[PDB]
């Protein structure tokens, strides 16, 4: 059983050390909080939150960093190394990389203006990485709502509230032009833009992501408050201004009878969204953790102890 007080005696200042690291980093990289939250999500959706994503290549197993959903996309690894080193100095061989990343995600959300809460702790680190599983389990922006639901159910999150709330992670952060080119110029082989994309916003996005342009160019997930963690993400959806297909489908999919009321509830109330986000975050953070004597307390998050 994971518990929020797991380190209250062994490393009482772990959350503060993690917070300090993110605060400093945010001055040079305003995108780091979003990036870290995403790392935690990518950790939990592949064999659970066991820091498997933090492992680098070895001659026996490939790193998840080369997965389609991570390669040239996931970022912030050096920052995690930094806080891990700072925590190792404060409390040697005590805090697992899995827990560190979980705390880092929560602190990132809070620092960005989101809710503040104590995440359950006690997770341990994996002894291997899972590239194939990462390629199979990470959802793609072109997924239909049924596919998005299936992807979450696959890892243990059955509730549509889990999906709608966690999708709120797109209240900040960046997205490459490559992931919306179809919506802008040729959606579903129609030669036309995605009809669920607001036409005014369509023009704006086409200007940022011209056909035959730099597909790596970055666009804000939330046009209202690009770097603030709030419920504006949902207000955008109600106006057909969700950035990627998977965002807008929560409100426009023919299968959205159950997600629409959730989108509206979160758009109508910050408290309702924040409460749901915390509940969903803890549920995701509870996915198949290694505990007790299972796995290890990695000293270097990039490699298994030797
Ligand atoms: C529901 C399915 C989801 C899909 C299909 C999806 C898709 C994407 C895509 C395409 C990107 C852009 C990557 C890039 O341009 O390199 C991205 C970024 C991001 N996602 Fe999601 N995502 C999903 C769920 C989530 C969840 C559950 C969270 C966390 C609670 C999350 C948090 C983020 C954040 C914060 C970023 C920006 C990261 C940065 O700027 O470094 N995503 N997502
Ligand atoms: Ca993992
Ligand atoms: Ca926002």
């Amino acid at each position: 059983q994971l518990t929020p007080t797991f380190y209250d005696n062994s490393c009482p200042n772990v959350s503060n050390i993690v917070r300090d690291t993110i605060v400093n980093e945010l001055r040079s990289d305003p995108r780091i909080a979003a990036s870290i939250l995403r790392l935690h999500f990518h950790d939990c959706f592949v064999n659970g939150c066991d820091a498997s994503i933090l492992l680098d290549n070895t001659t026996s197993f490939r790193t998840e960093k080369d997965a389609f959903g991570n390669a040239n996309s996931a970022r912030g690894f050096p920052v995690i190394d930094r806080m891990k080193a700072a925590v190792e100095s404060a409390c040697p061989r005590t805090v697992s990389c899995a827990d560190l990343l979980t705390i880092a995600a929560q602190q990132s959300v809070t620092l960005a203006g989101g809710p503040s809460w104590r995440v359950p702790l006690g997770r341990r680190d994996s002894l291997q990485a899972f590239l194939d599983l990462a390629n199979a389990n990470l959802p793609a922006p072109f997924f239909t709502l049924p596919q998005l639901k299936d992807s979450f159910r696959n890892v243990g999150l059955n509730r549509s509230s889990d999906l709608v709330a966690l999708s709120g992670g797109h209240t900040f952060g960046k997205n490459q032009c490559r992931f919306i080119m179809d919506r802008l110029y040729n959606f579903s082989n129609t030669g036309l833009p995605d009809p669920t994309l607001n036409t005014t916003y369509l023009q704006t996005l086409r200007g940022l992501c011209p056909l035959n342009g730099n597909l790596s160019a970055l666009v804000d997930f939330d046009l209202r408050t690009p770097t603030i963690f709030d419920n504006k993400y949902y207000v955008n959806l109600e106006e057909q201004k969700g950035l990627i297909q998977s965002d807008q489908e929560l409100f426009s999919s023919p299968n959205a009878t159950d997600t629409i009321p959730l989108v509206r509830s979160f758009a109508n109330s910050t408290q309702t969204f924040f409460n749901a986000f915390v509940e969903a975050m803890d549920r995701m953070g509870n996915i198949t953790p290694l505990t007790g004597t299972q796995g290890q307390i990695r000293l270097n998050c990039r490699v298994v102890n030797s």
